[PDB]
């Protein structure tokens, strides 16, 4: 679809069999989403921003869904303020900015 | 014009007669802008990112150049690793999320 930017882009998202609320997020390299358990193995990372750092939880090859889009990719679980698609999953969806 | 998403979405914006690089990023609800000092009058605020909150001068009615087009409205100034022009102005140019 064409999505304008009056309104916070949030989108429902499906990973793990669940349903979730994510955020159209251009300005973030990687996808992090709020606290949860997702099956299969992870790694510890940090990932930094405005603010600082935090620690999350990354999880490769995950199957993730995004308004009826297809994504396989990394996904960084921690306490993030707000779930976020980053470009590394939007890329996939073939998702541009046009004006 | 569009933008893929294969990089991070820098473009040049005018300010004051200034060239900044600055990101189009649709998960900022306000402009934040690297630390200039700006004449007039503002109000302080403060942010949440990801590692946190930080506090910023909020200035009105700022007029910013992106890619030929005008947009006028708050941005935010303070010690931001990055320019990111949010919704408040990529509403104004046009800009939607495409995929
Ligand atoms: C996830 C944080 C989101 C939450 C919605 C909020 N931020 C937008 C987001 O695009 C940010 C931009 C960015 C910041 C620093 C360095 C590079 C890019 N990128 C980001 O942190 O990405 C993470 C994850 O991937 C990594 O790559 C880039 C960094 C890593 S913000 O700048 O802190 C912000 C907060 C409040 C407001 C107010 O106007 C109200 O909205 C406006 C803007």
């Amino acid at each position: 679809p064409q999505i304008t930017l009056w309104k916070r882009p949030l989108v429902t998202i499906k990973i793990g069999g669940q349903l979730k609320e994510a955020l159209l997020d251009t300005g973030a390299d990687d996808t992090v989403l709020e606290e949860m358990n997702l099956p299969g193995r992870w790694k510890p990372k940090m990932i930094g921003g405005i603010g600082g750092f935090i620690k999350v939880r990354q999880y490769d090859q995950i199957l993730i869904e995004i308004c009826g889009h297809k994504a396989i990719g990394t996904v960084l679980v921690g306490p993030t303020p707000v779930n976020v698609i980053g470009r590394n999953l939007l890329t996939q969806i073939g998702c541009t900015l046009n004006f």
